[PDB]
């Protein structure tokens, strides 16, 4: 090979045949949450158990 | 490539082919709550258990 080569550079790959080292160190994490609620409660009462003579009509 | 390249700048992407690193670090959280209540209670009573002779009419 007659190609020029720098002395002080970091010897990065530059041509087709050059080799490079890859450190994967891949780490991905995704999360998703959702919630919903709805509560309704009702309860009504009414009773005499004793009615006046004048109110017995109703 | 014959393009001009600055020396002291932060080497940000500038053209179509430039590559950039994205750190997701996404975090969203939303909450919603609501409540309502209504209570009514009544209870009335009245009784003699002993009526005067003069009031026996009513
Ligand atoms: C937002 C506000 C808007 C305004 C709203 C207006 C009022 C909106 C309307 C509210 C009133 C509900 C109407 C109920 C009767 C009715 O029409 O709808 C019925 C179906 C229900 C539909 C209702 C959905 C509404 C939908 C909701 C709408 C809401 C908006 C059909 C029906 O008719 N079913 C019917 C049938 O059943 P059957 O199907 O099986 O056959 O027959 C059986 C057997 O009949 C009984 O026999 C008895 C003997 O056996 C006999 O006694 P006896 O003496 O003879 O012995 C006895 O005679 C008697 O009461 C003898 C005598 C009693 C006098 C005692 C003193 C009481 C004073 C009491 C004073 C009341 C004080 C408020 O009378 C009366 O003078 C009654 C008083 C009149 C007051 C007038 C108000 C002046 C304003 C005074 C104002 C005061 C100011 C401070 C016989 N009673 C009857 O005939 C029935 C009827 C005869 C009508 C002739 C009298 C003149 C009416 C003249 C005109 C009336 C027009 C309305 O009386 C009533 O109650 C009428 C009540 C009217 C109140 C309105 C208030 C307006 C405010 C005005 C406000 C604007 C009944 O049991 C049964 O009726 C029953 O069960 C009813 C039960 O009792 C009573 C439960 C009440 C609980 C509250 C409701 C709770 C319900 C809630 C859930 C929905
Ligand atoms: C906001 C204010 C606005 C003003 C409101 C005005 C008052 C608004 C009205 C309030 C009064 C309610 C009227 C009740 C009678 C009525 O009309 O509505 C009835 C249906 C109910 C509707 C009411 C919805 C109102 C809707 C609400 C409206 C509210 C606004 C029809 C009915 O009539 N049903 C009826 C029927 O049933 P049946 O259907 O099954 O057949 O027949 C059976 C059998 O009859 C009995 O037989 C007995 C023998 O067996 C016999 O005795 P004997 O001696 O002979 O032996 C006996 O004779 C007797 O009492 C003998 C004698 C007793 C004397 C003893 C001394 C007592 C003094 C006591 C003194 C009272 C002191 C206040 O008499 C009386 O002089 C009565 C006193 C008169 C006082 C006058 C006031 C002067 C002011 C004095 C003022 C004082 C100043 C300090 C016979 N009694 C009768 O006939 C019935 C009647 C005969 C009437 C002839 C007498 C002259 C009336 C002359 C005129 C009257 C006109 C009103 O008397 C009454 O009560 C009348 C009470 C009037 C009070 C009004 C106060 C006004 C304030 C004035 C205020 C402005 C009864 O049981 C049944 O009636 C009963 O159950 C009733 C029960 O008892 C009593 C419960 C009362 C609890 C409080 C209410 C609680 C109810 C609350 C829930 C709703």
């Amino acid at each position: 090979n007659y190609g020029y080569q720098p002395l002080f550079e970091d010897r990065r790959p530059r041509n087709i045949g050059d080799t490079l080292t890859i450190v994967l160190q891949e780490n991905v994490s995704a999360s998703k949450s959702s919630s919903a609620n709805a509560s309704r409660d009702g309860k009504t009462s009414f009773g005499f158990d004793t009615v006046p003579r004048y109110l017995q009509g109703l």
